[PDB]
């Protein structure tokens, strides 16, 4: 009856996503003025010795009276469609609705679920945090928590560093180490400065904003990077990886058109201006069925498809970890409560990427967008690029698109 | 029917070299002023992340319709040609001047292509970083454009830095890495300071001067240095490399004038004093036919032809890349469209030198003019040593020729 990822689950609990989007602006003045409540909140939620907020809520609910059975089978499945989206705005707004929709559904006599994205309790950091980031949700055996645990400190000392801009005070590299889109969603909010592009049920119903915090740079507390800072055209909340995630025919869209690229020349010209000419003379962006895909994809700087789609690793993590078949795609009724009930047991539960992947990746795009040294960039380069190749990947050099790029 | 480097070609676009000449002088204030032009357009065009204005004119123009065949053809002999000249001053403007008289006969209906050398369009270093520095005509699989991506980078940085006169901030290297002349052209314009010899239809109608810039320079940006520096009487501009590709009987006169030094002398004497010898007394630049030539070659300071004979690695790859029975010599009529027609489908068009080997010479030069540290001097001394010597050069160690010659 329940199934992820389906718009009108979303398209119903509007007064929530509302609240959910008002509550992650960056503050509108430089200085947090007294004390900004979301920053602070996130600034707690990132400590070192503080408890997961989402953990804490599902164990404050289903331990008490008839926790009601298939409410861990509709939590496994979420966990499953999780554990196939890609890191990005989109999927963490997704996420934070649907979870929403399960307590609402099985759990009704709770308190405050009316409420429930406000400051002091679940908020986008912590849905983050508990889904994405050091998922809370994988079978894992007894004797392995030490190594998850030293991984978790980095990674949680380097998103702070992302987050209050300025490199880890301690810390030597060397010695240490179900079909409909959404692109409504984004087109309607998102007038920023997040397309810079060419010209500058859904989108009607998705306009709202406050006044506290920057209305500028848009939800960034959402992100996967937490602001949307921009150099040489190119921006740190990637359109493409929302696209990847908000309609079924952008994976494979974005597959030909690479294919394109890397086939359809026979000089040596430089990819970017491989990029711009298909993109100008030829126009490849126009043979796209959804008109608002294609409406939303035409402005979208030449740049950012060349980031995307060979220069940054962790566009090349999500281009290679999402599955659109399974987050736009109809399950065999026959199957459906067998595979529901193996994942209750915690049996197809796959961890996708590995963990030091990912934390080196965060160590990567702190060092890329923050502040940092020499002697820490040039060997954390040479270490991405060694492991990015070991785990079958084919970006270009990592220096480069870490001077380049933002 | 057309053939490339035919002086005629030339000589009869004098309204177009002007303009190229012209729009190619450094500031005559050593600073700006408010915003020269031509410097501000090359600033643009050595960005990171620009596209290369040749190809994008090539593809605004082809991509249109008809766009007539042998067109391709003309073009391919143009970069056949350009792959067996030496890079110097008169290379860079006799391949400007045949690329718009190519442009001048077929696509006659384009735009402006009677004002195409000016700012905000194809001007002198952007011809420069089309066929000379990164080739944008070489035939290359797609597997192969990673590689070529990040000397790519490097090259545009440390061009940059001989531009900008200050060594780049982020740079470890360790951890890191048609018979007819053209001597009347040289010889009527550089009344500057590029020749401080002995004494101090081409010469009548190569009188002009702009008064904007830097009179006294003349036109650097045609250059592969961006300037001329000189320390110790020799400079920044060889003239043996501009001989070497405005005269059939220069390579040859070079090559019997090396033969001479090394093998006409017994003691140890210092190369340096048999140059100064050899000239001086038995003069043997008076035994050479053309009389531009020796008139042209005998006011250059003898340790001008030290530095390009026994010393500068720029000047060993272009005294070892060029060609002259190709510029200067006719083809077998009955092979002339097979070789057209090899030529265009990308058969002939091989490499040349490496690219590696280019991009270090470009360290080296950069590090010889501008200003630099010293673990780094050290080391990219050592590194082009055993560089040279691998890929069949014989040359003095290269501290010298980097701490007494510029
Ligand atoms: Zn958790
Ligand atoms: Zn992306
Ligand atoms: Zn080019
Ligand atoms: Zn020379």
């Amino acid at each position: 009856d329940f199934v992820p990822w389906t718009v009108d689950n979303l398209k119903s609990q509007f007064e929530a996503v509302g609240l959910l989007m008002a509550h992650s602006y960056l503050p509108a003045n430089a200085e947090e003025g007294i004390a900004y409540p979301p920053l602070v909140h996130t600034y707690e939620s990132l400590s070192p010795a503080s408890t997961c907020r989402v953990c804490d809520l599902l164990d404050t609910l289903v331990n008490h009276s008839d926790a009601p059975v298939a409410f861990f089978e509709d939590y496994a499945l979420l966990c499953y469609y999780c554990l196939n989206a890609p890191r990005a705005w989109i999927s963490s707004l997704i996420t934070g609705m649907d979870f929403l929709h399960i307590l609402i559904k099985y759990f009704p006599m709770a308190g405050g679920l009316d409420s429930l994205f406000m400051p002091s309790r679940i908020l986008a950091i912590d849905i983050q945090l508990h889904f994405y980031i050091c998922r809370c949700f994988l079978p894992v055996s007894s004797s392995d928590m030490i190594r998850n645990a030293n991984l978790g400190y980095y990674k949680l000392e380097f998103l702070k560093s992302i987050l209050t801009g300025q490199s880890p005070a301690n810390f030597c590299f060397k010695s240490m180490w179900t079909k409909a889109d959404y692109c409504g969603l984004l087109l309607g909010t998102w007038q920023g400065t997040d397309l810079l592009g060419g010209p500058g049920a859904e989108l009607a119903l998705a306009i709202t904003r406050p006044e506290a915090g920057d209305h500028s740079q848009g939800p960034c507390l959402l992100a996967p990077m937490f602001g949307l800072r921009h150099k040489n055209a190119s921006r740190t909340i990637c359109p493409l990886c929302e696209s990847l995630g908000a309609h079924p025919d952008a994976k494979d869209t974005l597959d030909r058109f690479k294919s394109l690229i890397l086939d359809s020349f026979g000089n040596n010209i430089k990819i970017l201006d491989r990029i711009v000419f298909l993109i100008k003379t030829q126009n490849t962006l126009l043979d796209v069925p959804c008109p608002r895909l294609r409406a939303w994809l035409q402005m979208c700087t030449p740049q950012d498809f060349h980031k995307h789609l060979f220069c940054d690793p962790l566009c090349a993590i999500n281009h290679s970890i999402t599955n659109p078949s399974v987050l736009f795609g109809q399950i065999y009724p026959p199957s459906f409560q067998a595979f529901k009930a193996a994942l209750a047991a915690g049996q197809n539960l796959e961890q996708g990427v590995c963990d030091s992947l990912i934390t080196l990746v965060y160590i990567f795009k702190s060092t890329q967008v923050a502040r940092v040294g020499k002697t820490i960039l040039v060997d954390v380069t040479k270490e991405l690029d060694v492991v990015l190749r070991i785990h079958g990947l084919d970006l270009v050099q990592s220096y480069q698109t870490s001077q380049v790029y933002v």
